[PDB]
């Protein structure tokens, strides 16, 4: 009695290619899936997942103690005053179970002109030392392009959807400035589980991360096989499946502002389950100062009652604002 949401695998490898017509039959799934739950898995993606799984695997597990107060971010290392975003996120054995990696575009060095101006949300990554980690920066950089690299084509998917040309979202995300994120985050095994570390909804539903709508245009997600999150439906919470070959996509609250709520961004939530598993999203965040003109699909005149919003702004405060409802993660 907590049954399945509709969730289509879509084959998106036509958004790679020159097929026009096909590309057309690509975007019209994509329109389906973000009119009805607002989630889909992306299939025939490209990305070799499994490697992605193995390396993450052997870096939490031989990360110490030691290592995770030097790349910690400033929520748990005063000394950190610059890693706001880029860093580790420590667990708290007996009260929060959950422990995380992230970093952002690896253009951002010290010499970029964001960097130099010191913009908000522009950070230079922070990585362990490679004797300890043999390979890993460079592995996760080049994740960081490969996963790049099926946003774009996605983003694709979802302009022509919309009734615009295909460059319309991807002429904004730009490997110079992108302010996309990948988090690596372990959700371990732990006998006995801490009830602190375990929240419950109002149906009594036991949980990891409350319900929220994504800091996002949109989200590019891969989990492990063990089954997790719940989507909001008219019929209550209903259980995303799991697929760990497959992309699962949704739309961020800034597709939702774009598009005047034609594409919602779901609300969504993590379910508690005591199994050692992955979950390793990478936020499609545009440019600092990309703005996109909100309009109306469903208006003859495409017309919309909404104000631009520049992207930077709406991640600033996006990020903040998750923090203070679900707590810092
Ligand atoms: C999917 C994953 N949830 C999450 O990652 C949750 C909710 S979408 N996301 C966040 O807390 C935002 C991380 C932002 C990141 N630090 C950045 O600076 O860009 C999970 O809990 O499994
Ligand atoms: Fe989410």
């Amino acid at each position: 009695s907590v049954s399945k949401a509709n969730v289509p695998k879509i084959d998106v490898s036509p958004l790679f290619g020159d097929d026009q017509a096909a590309k057309m039959r690509v975007a019209q799934q994509i329109d389906a899936a973000s009119r009805d739950t607002g989630f889909f898995y992306a299939v025939n993606h490209g990305i070799n997942v499994q490697r992605l799984s193995q390396k993450t695997k052997e870096f939490h597990m031989s990360i110490t103690p030691e290592e995770k107060w030097d790349l910690a971010i400033r929520a748990y290392n005063k000394e950190h005053q610059d890693q706001v975003r880029a860093g580790y996120y420590l667990s708290i054995p007996g009260k929060k179970a959950v422990e995380s990696f992230c970093y952002l575009n690896p253009n951002f060095t010290p010499d970029h002109p964001r960097i130099q101006a010191k913009t908000p949300t522009h950070e230079v990554n922070v990585w362990p030392d490679e004797t300890k980690h043999p390979g890993f920066q460079d592995f996760a950089e080049q994740y960081y392009w490969d996963v790049f690299g099926l946003s774009s084509a996605l983003l694709k998917g979802y302009a022509l959807a919309l009734g615009k040309e295909e460059n319309f979202f991807a002429r904004h995300f730009k490997p110079d400035d992108t302010l996309a994120s990948v988090v690596l985050i372990r959700y371990p095994y732990l006998d006995p589980y801490p009830e602190a570390a375990i929240k419950t909804a109002a149906d009594g539903t036991k949980l990891s991360f409350e319900w929220h709508e994504d800091v996002s245009l949109i989200t590019v997600l891969y989990q492990s096989n063990v089954q997790n999150l719940q989507v909001e439906t008219a019929a209550g919470y209903q259980d995303i499946e799991a697929d760990d070959t497959g992309y699962l996509i949704n739309c961020g609250s800034y597709m939702a502002h774009l598009t005047n709520n034609y594409y919602k961004a779901p609300i969504h939530r993590v379910k508690w389950v005591n199994a050692e598993r992955q979950s390793l999203p990478f936020f499609v965040n545009l440019g600092y100062d990309s703005v996109i003109d909100p309009f109306d699909p469903r208006e003859p005149n495409g017309k919309s009652d909404r104000e631009p919003l520049s992207y930077g702004d709406y991640l600033q405060n996006g990020l903040v604002s998750l923090i203070n409802k679900n707590g810092q993660t």
